[PDB]
């Protein structure tokens, strides 16, 4: 019975060459399978299946929940007798042991990684499933649209900008290292928390993020923020209460109209091929909008 050996987080893992059913723990790998035409047959999806990309979802069709990506159902996993499993290498490493005992265990980044190392999760994946060529061609396509929707962004690249969360009585800014903070460098976008700005406000770390109340957030002053919410919704009371804020009201940003409201599963909890795609895609209709 052979196998191909790949590298993950822990080490070699040596995966059956008929590896065909594989249970995933983090919707990055959902999307991975998809772009692969492999349909996973249990997703970690925190029993909220609208958290599955739309294209992703349909392309998936049915699966089993195998519930919160915080703490994956076990029981669930095994009934469902996978071939192989893909863990996130930040949140899983305490089940690792037990997930080994059902099936052979990937441990990738995921939740902690930034762009490119989802985009390297994604080959890893590829390689695992003998469809390394499937997925160069399908990261040649991704580049390509990546590409073409940097230069349709019609936003003036000068303008710097600040991606984040709404959290407490402030914004959980996402740091130019983050996921999000490299893909906008990416689409040639600047993050307003240069690694400077991101030294000199360190002491308001929380994990990767920074917790910027509006006193911080105007000494900050970027011109374009991009605020990741629930459903791209801004009437939040912890939203609300950030907007009827009087120095809020003062930033550049919000003064100007170069603040956007988008959707957090799309932009923050997908880190997918698709999603990032969409992302772009979003950024060039808002670029396009009458001035
Ligand atoms: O989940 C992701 O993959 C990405 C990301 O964690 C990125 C992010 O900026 N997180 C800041 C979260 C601050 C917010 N906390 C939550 O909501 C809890 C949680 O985050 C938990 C989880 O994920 O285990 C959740 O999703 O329910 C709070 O307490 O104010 C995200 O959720 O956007
Ligand atoms: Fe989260």
């Amino acid at each position: 019975a052979s196998t191909i050996s790949v590298k993950d987080e822990n080490g070699t893992v040596k995966v059956p060459k008929d590896a065909k059913r594989i249970v995933v723990l983090e919707y990055s790998f959902a999307d991975a399978l998809a772009a692969l035409d492999v349909k996973p047959v249990g997703i970690a999806d925190d029993g909220k299946k609208k958290r599955i990309i739309k294209p992703v979802r349909e392309k998936i069709g049915d699966y089993t929940s195998v519930g919160t990506r915080k703490q994956p159902n076990l029981e669930e996993i095994s009934k469902l007798k996978p071939d192989l499993i893909i863990a996130d290498s930040s949140r899983h490493k305490g089940i690792n042991k037990e997930l080994n005992k059902i099936a052979p265990t990937l441990s990738l980044k995921s939740f902690d990684g930034d762009y490119k190392q989802n985009i390297n999760s994604f080959k890893t994946i590829a390689k695992a499933l003998n469809k390394e060529k499937e997925g160069e061609k399908r990261l040649a396509e991704h580049d390509k649209l990546i590409n073409k929707y940097k230069d349709e962004i019609k936003f003036d690249r000068n303008q710097k900008v600040l991606p984040a969360v709404v959290a407490k009585a402030g914004l959980l800014a996402h740091p130019n290292y983050s996921y999000v903070g490299q893909f906008l460098n990416e689409l040639g976008f600047k993050n307003a928390l240069s690694d400077d700005v991101t030294k000199g406000l360190s002491k308001y770390l929380k994990g990767p993020y920074l917790q910027l109340d509006t006193e911080h957030l105007a000494d900050l002053n970027p011109e374009r923020m991009i605020i990741m919410t629930d459903h791209a919704k801004k009437d939040s009371a912890e939203f609300k209460k950030l907007q009827e804020d009087a120095t809020w009201k003062k930033l550049n940003a919000v003064k100007n109209n170069r603040v956007d409201i988008v959707d957090r599963d799309v932009w923050a909890r997908s880190r997918g091929l698709i999603s990032s795609e969409e992302m772009a895609k979003e950024l060039v209709e808002l670029s396009k909008k009458e001035q």
